C-alpha cells in the first residue's frame, strides 16, 4: 500500500504508478518571476453559500470532508474553467514541523500545510467519469501559515479526536467552507495531476496567492492523527505531502501582476 513512509513514499510510487514520471505531474514549484500575469484569465467565481457537508473520514492518507454533490450547491466557475465544477470534498496536507507541509511551493517557500478543495466537471455526469478526462477536475489549493486561529477551521479540529485512525468516520453536517478562504482570490493556474496515487493527469490547478492563518494548537491537532487503523502500530499522520515535480513543457499563468 502506497503511503508517505520510508519504504512506500513519493520516491517509490513510480513502481506501481508509472504515470508518476509523466508530463503533467503535481505539485510544482511556482516561480513568481516566470509565472507571468495573463490578462485573458477571467476572475474566479466561488459559490459555496449552499454547501451541504455530509461526513468526515480518515482514509489512512489524510482526512476528507465529503459534500453532497447531487446538484449545483457548491461550485467553482470562471478563472481558467469552462463550465461548472461541483465541490465533492476537501482535505489537507501538512508537515511534522511548521517549516514544511505544503505540496505546491512559492519560490521554494514551503508552507505549514495546504488545503485542497476538490471539484469535478458536471459536463461528465459523475466524479468517476470526470477523473478519466484531461479536464475532469479542478482543485483549489490554499496555503496555510501558523499565526492566529482560523475560526472557520475549529469545527474540523474539534472532531478530529473521533476519527484518529484509518477507516474511522463521523457525521459532519452544516460545515461552511467559506470560513476556510482568504480575503483575496488572486491565483496561479496550470494543468496537472492528483498529488496521490493514482496520480491521474486530470486536474486544472488553481492555487491562491494569499494563505490563511491557523494556530499552532490547530495544526498540532492535525499531527495527532494516525495513518494506521486501530490496533495496528501507531504511525502519526504527518508529512503527508508530495514534493514538487518537474514542470516540464507547462506554463503557469498568474491572474494578477
Ligand atoms: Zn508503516
Ligand atoms: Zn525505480
Ligand atoms: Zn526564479
Ligand atoms: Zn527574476
Ligand atoms: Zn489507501
Ligand atoms: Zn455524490
Ligand atoms: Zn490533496
Ligand atoms: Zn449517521
Ligand atoms: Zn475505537
Amino acid at each position: 500500500h502506497w503511503g508517505y513512509g520510508k519504504h512506500n513514499g513519493p520516491e517509490h510510487w513510480h513502481k506501481d504508478f508509472p504515470i508518476a514520471k509523466g508530463e503533467r505531474q503535481s505539485p510544482v514549484d511556482i516561480d513568481t518571476h516566470t509565472a507571468k500575469y495573463d490578462p485573458s484569465l477571467k476572475p474566479l467565481s466561488v459559490s459555496y453559500d449552499q454547501a451541504t457537508s455530509l461526513r468526515i473520514l480518515n482514509n489512512g492518507h489524510a482526512f476528507n470532508v465529503e459534500f453532497d454533490d447531487s446538484q449545483d450547491k457548491a461550485v467553482l466557475k470562471g478563472g481558467p474553467l469552462d463550465g461548472t465544477y461541483r465541490l465533492i470534498q476537501f482535505h489537507f496536507h501538512w508537515g511534522s514541523l511548521d517549516g514544511q507541509g505544503s505540496e505546491h511551493t512559492v519560490d521554494k517557500k514551503k508552507y505549514a500545510a495546504e488545503l485542497h478543495l476538490v471539484h469535478w466537471n458536471t459536463k461528465y455526469g459523475d466524479f468517476g467519469k470526470a477523473v478519466q478526462q484531461p479536464d475532469g477536475l479542478a482543485v483549489l489549493g490554499i496555503f496555510l501559515k501558523v499565526g492566529s486561529a482560523k475560526p472557520g477551521l475549529q469545527k474540523v479540529v474539534d472532531v478530529l479526536d473521533s476519527i484518529k485512525t484509518k477507516g474511522k468516520s463521523a457525521d459532519f453536517t452544516n460545515f461552511d467552507p467559506r470560513g476556510l478562504l482568504p480575503e483575496s482570490l488572486d491565483y496561479w493556474t496550470y494543468p496537472g495531476s492528483l498529488t496521490t496515487p493514482p496520480l491521474l493527469e486530470c486536474v486544472t490547478w488553481i492555487v491562491l496567492k494569499e494563505p490563511i492563518s491557523v494556530s499552532s494548537e490547530q495544526v498540532l491537532k492535525f499531527r495527532k492523527l494516525n495513518f494506521n487503523g486501530e490496533g495496528e502500530p501507531e504511525e502519526l499522520m504527518v508529512d503527508n505531502w508530495r514534493p514538487a515535480q518537474p514542470l516540464k513543457n507547462r506554463q503557469i499563468k498568474a491572474s494578477f501582476k
